[PDB]
């Protein structure tokens, strides 16, 4: 970057990166710790069902509670993008990390 180390981007609830990401042999995510889980599904909950993206190594994920009526701690966890040649590349990886997200967030 073309800043001071002593400087960082300012953080959003809407934006949770989670740094250290644990990565498995088929090159998944591992599990999140249960404070990362509980800081995406607090964040989630106070967005009232609206998506709240979350970074995970090098991708984009978006996460909402109320997934179902009745249940508002309910996790759905999708992605969206624009770039073609990330998509073509990302998209298997990308998805079983999706579902892996939404396993652990309602696990």
């Amino acid at each position: 970057h073309h800043h001071s180390s002593g400087l960082v981007p300012r953080g959003s609830h809407m934006f949770l990166t989670f740094p250290n990401v644990a990565i498995t042999r088929d090159n998944r995510i591992d599990k999140l710790s249960e404070n990362d889980l509980e800081l995406i599904r607090d964040t989630a909950i106070q967005n009232g069902g609206r998506k709240i993206q979350v970074q995970l190594r090098d991708l984009l994920y978006e996460v909402s509670n109320r997934a179902v009526e009745g249940d508002n701690n309910t996790f759905k966890v999708s992605f969206s993008t624009t770039d073609r040649a990330m998509f073509r590349e990302r998209h298997i990886e990308w998805q079983g990390n999706a579902i892996r997200l939404e396993r652990q967030l309602n696990t």
